[PDB]
């Protein structure tokens, strides 16, 4: 579906985090291989990243703009169960979701269909 | 403000009363829970409690920044303990709760 | 220029950063948002991406063009969209505050 809420959840949430600086560790799923992670498929899942989420909403895969906040909410959680404590992806996390949830402070109330 | 009130009275009534809530009611004692490192890992403890008193004393000014004192609080939570914690599970959940009526959150 | 600095320095710098603002900071995609009727409808979409860049690259040649863009941008809006769409409320509040800052402009 298209709606309000999705549409703002696109053109600005994601357009916000797609371009942050810290984005570029979750702009794509983790590759477990490539990155010496051989315990995080059994740590983590339901994996998510934001380059999942943009396809999702560029394909109208959501219904519900819930869905989609949910989603990003699971990215950021993986992060946050899998690392440790003082890894720098945490911040970088963090600082991500504090953006998300400033922005979706100011999402439209109601989701009605376009 | 308006959101404000729907964090107090729709947001956090709902969080407050759930089953998994009892955990997130009051701020963490780490001497009586026995964990002697919580504080050493955690900087900012945060709780519904402490949320909730907020609420009721205008300590906010933007419902953002109540938000914000949410997400810590879960936040605390994943980092603090491991994967296979139940209270892990306590905290997606509620979370996701939050997030849902966030949503509806009006303008 | 005096007149077009006072439309992009204050002008366009309240609106752009309004909370409202992000449905009209780029051109309507009648196609990624579903909406097969709206060129058939407005015959000239505006947007404040495009009234930004044109501030910035010293398209205007007078103010009053620049102000007749925001116009067509609000108008375009009203006309397409149901009297009872958010938007609409949105582009009035959007369009009263570009009027009161129009009212102070040299
Ligand atoms: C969600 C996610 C992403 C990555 N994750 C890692 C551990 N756990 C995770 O959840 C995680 C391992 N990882 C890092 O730790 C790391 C992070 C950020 C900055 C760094 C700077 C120096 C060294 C490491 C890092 C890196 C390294 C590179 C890429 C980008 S890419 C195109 O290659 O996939 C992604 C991750
Ligand atoms: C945020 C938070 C709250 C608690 N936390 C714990 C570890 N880390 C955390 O972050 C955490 C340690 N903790 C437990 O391990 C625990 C054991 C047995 C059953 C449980 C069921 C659900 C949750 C936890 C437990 C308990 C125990 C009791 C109280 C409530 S009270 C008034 O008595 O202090 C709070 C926590």
């Amino acid at each position: 579906r298209v709606t309000n809420q999705l549409q703002y959840l696109h053109k600005v949430v994601m357009k916000a985090l797609w371009k942050h600086q810290f984005a570029w560790p979750f702009r794509q799923p983790v590759d477990a291989v490539k990155l010496g992670l051989p315990d995080y498929h059994k740590i983590i899942k339901q994996p998510m990243d934001m380059g999942t989420i943009k396809r999702r909403l560029e394909n109208n895969y959501y219904w519900a703009a819930s869905e989609c906040m949910q989603d990003f909410n699971t990215m950021f959680t993986n992060c946050y169960i899998y690392n440790k404590p003082t890894d720098d992806i945490v911040l970088m996390a963090q600082t991500l979701e504090k953006i998300f949830l400033q922005k979706v402070a100011s999402m439209p109330q109601e989701e009605q269909e376009l």
